[PDB]
RNA sequence: UUGAUGUCACGGAACCUUUGUUGUCUUCGACAUGGGUA
């Protein structure tokens, strides 16, 4: 995909437990892309003291 | 812009002295990546 925001989960590394999502993909050349990230980080409770 | 019976100024070489020098093998292997799980 051209947009990183449009990348969605396509598979699971451990299909038994429905965990560890993986987005398998391929490009024009002989390259295979495996992603093991599906959650970002949310910062909260900012401290000014 | 001179002064007058007296100007060798063609009477005088910008001349003389200082090294772009010194130092460097066109060489070559370990990663890259950030979480995910609970």
């Amino acid at each position: 995909p051209n947009d990183w925001k449009t990348i969605r989960t396509n598979d699971f590394k451990n299909r038994k437990r429905k965990n560890e999502p993986v987005f398998c993909c391929e490009d024009d050349k002989g390259n295979y892309y495996t992603m093991a990230k599906y959650c970002e980080t949310f910062f909260f409770d900012l401290k000014e003291n």
